[PDB]
């Protein structure tokens, strides 16, 4: 599939794809966290 941007772009992208990968993945991870302790708290607020 080809794209219309510049390679100049794309070569210098292709760095920055992994630490943005690597960000998505730990971004991802902590809002799975925040939504266990969320329905942790909402489990508790419910029996309450």
């Amino acid at each position: 599939e080809e794209l219309p941007d510049p390679d100049e772009v794309l070569r210098n992208t292709l760095d920055e794809y992994e630490q943005t990968i690597n960000r998505i993945v730990a971004d991802r991870d902590h809002k799975a966290a925040q939504f266990h302790d969320l329905q942790a708290e909402l489990k508790s607020a419910r029996d309450q």
